[PDB]
């Protein structure tokens, strides 16, 4: 197996759908990442995660750094060992949860931050972002760049998006240093430039020259919209090497997915599915529904009438519902592993559709029937 | 409160209702006593215990010498620490479990065993016996006697007996020398005789002239069908005196219970609604039902339709049934609930209806509805 081979199979208009192969394991796209944790009883349990469907899961470098901590991680294992999971696994490069939850100091050096646990400093840099990738030992790793807050001022995005591409060229040259990483992994760059359509053409210009295995869409889902995030898309996309990955990073409800591969996009990320299972709520091909609604008490239908997941050949949306009631953790546990399964089965309409050259049929069917919330 | 204090409230035939007040609480009897074992999550809570209506629970003390033993309990704080249980305790003698579980010596001196856990040595006496349930701390102490296995000769029988009247007048001396113990528990003594009406007047006669708190009727429920213990019932009870309470030791089905009843029995004790939650059988009004049958997996009704308890206010069978085939130990917990609660709802019944002067009829109402199975 290679180090990093991207293949496209098929293709429809900006839609296409392929394969990554790296040395853990394929990656089918477009592909859905859940959000990985510790592998605890308080989580899904991994060899549940990758029953789902799931080739890849995600690791936030922010959170792992703060507990408990790479160097450590490092020790018992890394990543792989620390999560249970044996094939690939991709690390954002901390950067986003900086701006956004913890910060002493920032310059064109790098940002100094306490933690929001217990106060102690921690630094991050392009340089030591890749470095502490490494000591997870992720296999796809994320250039760290600067986010600049929604809305940004054309101003302030552009002197984030500039910064950020200094910073992926010292992202790149941190990551050729070490050559266990160089060899074994493979370094995403990251296109910024907020709404602003020669910022993107810039940013996306700098990340060609620099050149990456795999280009992601920053900058988004941060709560413009998403007829905005999709005409951004529009123009931002096509400004990406063609025979790369496309990565949408935090995106997002199942509607935002379909309509960002109608547009060019490779990969996802999101909480989504995890965050709504233990909040009862369920994703479905007519639309999500709360599992606590009364309507539910007595429904013996599964909660999606065509998922193929384990817990819909089994459970009754008035088991899970009086589960959810009573507070029993196996509720939540239970409509999360239905909202990942439902997101990888999303996944594989999409791939399927698209080989057969029906995505946008597929997409125009899909969107008519989630929206009219017949559940 | 008193030591022990048994006042009838109401008679119906040999039938009588009312309560046994003791220093920490009052029993109503007839009385049904759940089997206690360590307060852990293995087991039913003791907060739920009680919310299902039991006022006393039953301690093994064959199983608590073996483990942890009794005086690792003792320095815990005693029975009602260990099982998180503050209300009265009765506890076994020890001696049935002997013959049927452990056996190195055996004369009229005591028995010397061996642990089928471990191999170690233990020994029990009449003397052994009120010594150990003092170290156990419980409320109601049983004397310690001889088992005669099912079925018995006449021969074995009123030897068995004999050894357990002289048993039985040691268990009294050996109680009354403890003034801690004499002061604040009771000490039943226990009829035996097995199916032959003079070896069960002798032994009344025996019990009567040492004098106990309550009698207890022994050798029955060991294989020998319901019509032959009711038929033994019929002579035996009579024989004990009317003024203190009837103990049937591990007796049983609602049926026997409901016919013990009509005999003149106030308290009984059972594994079953235990070994049957654990089992996925639950007890119903019309009769038992095994939750893992195909008819119950749609089935929108609680266990039983007419149930007070917690799991039937909110579980339908349909859920319950999810849960037992799926393994889910939550499935077993509830099923326990509701059968320990059924039986008191049953106990709270025939105190009910012999108040009011209808046991008769409730008794053969019961019979006619449990045994259609018109579940
Ligand atoms: O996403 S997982 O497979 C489930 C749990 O978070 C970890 O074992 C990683
Ligand atoms: O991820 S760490 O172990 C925590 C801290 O930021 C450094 O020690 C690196
Ligand atoms: O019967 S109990 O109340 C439940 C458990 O066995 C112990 O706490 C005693
Ligand atoms: O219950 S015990 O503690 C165990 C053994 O039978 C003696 O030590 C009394
Ligand atoms: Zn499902
Ligand atoms: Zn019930």
């Amino acid at each position: 197996r290679p180090r990093f081979s991207f293949s496209i199979a098929a293709r429809e208009g900006k839609a296409r759908t392929g394969t990554i192969e790296m040395k853990r394991g394929v990656i089918r796209t477009p592909a859905f990442m859940p959000v990985g944790t510790a592998a605890t009883v308080k989580a899904l349990k991994p060899e549940t995660v990758r029953a789902t469907g799931a080739d890849i899961i995600l690791g936030n470098t922010y959170h792992l750094m703060l507990r408990p901590g790479a160097e450590r991680i490092a020790k018992l294992g890394g990543l792989h060992s620390f999560m249970g999971w044996d094939r690939p696994i991709l690390t954002d490069s901390g950067g986003y949860q900086v701006m956004s939850l913890s910060l002493t100091k920032q310059s064109e050096e790098g940002v100094t931050f306490k933690s929001h646990l217990d106060g102690s400093r921690h630094m991050l840099s392009p340089e030591r972002s890749i470095e502490i990738q490494h000591l997870l030992g992720s296999d796809i790793v994320m250039a760290f760049d600067e986010s600049t807050p929604y809305p940004a001022t054309p101003s302030r995005a552009a002197s984030s998006m500039e910064r950020s591409m200094r910073w992926a060229k010292r992202s790149r040259d941190a990551f050729d240093s070490r050559k266990e990483q160089a060899e074994n992994a493979a370094l995403f760059g990251i296109q910024q430039g907020s709404v602003f359509e020669n910022l993107r053409q810039q940013s996306a210009d700098a990340l060609a020259e620099i050149g990456f295995d795999g280009y992601a869409v920053g900058g988004l889902a941060v709560g413009e919209g998403q007829d905005e995030m999709f005409r951004v898309l529009d123009f931002s996309v096509p400004m990406l090497p063609d025979d790369k990955p496309h990565y949408l990073m935090g995106v997002g409800k199942p509607d935002d997915i379909v309509g960002a591969v109608e547009r060019g996009i490779d990969m996802f990320d999101s909480v989504l599915p995890t965050r709504s299972g233990r909040n009862g709520q369920a994703f479905t091909w007519d639309g999500p529904i709360n599992i606590r609604n009364a309507r539910f008490s007595e429904d013996l239908k599964p909660l999606d009438s065509e998922c193929h997941c384990a817990v819909c050949q089994k459970w009754s949306r008035a088991c899970i519902h009086a589960l959810i009631r009573a507070g029993e953790i196996l509720g939540a546990m239970l409509m999360t592993e239905h909202n990942i399964a439902f997101y990888q089965q999303l996944m594989q309409k999409i791939r399927d559709s698209i080989s057969e050259g029906r995505f946008s049929q597929f997409a125009q069917d899909f969107r008519a029937r989630y929206f009219a919330r017949n559940s």
